[PDB]
Formats: structure tokens, sequence, C-alpha cells
């Protein structure tokens, strides 16, 4: 008898794919959405400079 | 981030043209205004002359 090393297995098998990744592309989306940020930031300035001037 | 040290210089790049300029072609106006009235000056007792002779 082995079989509850394959039962194991099978449930290994079965991963979760971790929430981790869902949860990261969301914060990958953090990623590529701060690359919106990112952008945003070269206007924070010149939107600045014609709200100051 | 260094913008705004650009937009002072604009500030100063429109410049005011001082109106002591214009007030001082008024005045320049009074230099050459008095060039003639420094012609005058030969007359005032040339005139007088003729007022009192």
């Amino acid at each position: 008898f082995t079989l509850i090393e394959l039962m194991i297995v099978i449930a290994i098998v079965g991963i979760l794919a971790a929430v981790a990744l869902p949860a990261y592309q969301d914060y990958t989306a953090r990623a590529q959405v701060s690359e919106a940020i990112l952008l945003a930031e070269g206007q924070k300035s010149a939107v600045t400079e014609y709200y100051l001037n």
C-alpha cells in the first residue's frame, strides 16, 4: 500500500493557485496602474504650473 | 523638480519695462523740450530787448 502517497499528490495537484496571484495581478495592476501614475507625475508639476501661473 | 525656477524666470522675462522708461521719454522729452527751452533762453533777453527799448 502506497496510495495515500498518491492521494496527497493529487491534493498537491489540485493547487490553490493562490489568491497571491490575482491579488498580485491586482498589484501587478498596481505596477502598471503605477505606470499610469508615473505618467501623472509629469503632469503634477505641469498642471500645477498652469494652476500657479 | 525645478520648474518653479523656470516659472520665476518667465516672470522675470515678462518684464515690466518700467513706466520709468516712458515717463522718462517724457523726461527725455523734458531734456529736448529743454533743448527748445534753451533756445528760448536766447530770445528771453532779445524779446525783452525789443520790449524794453
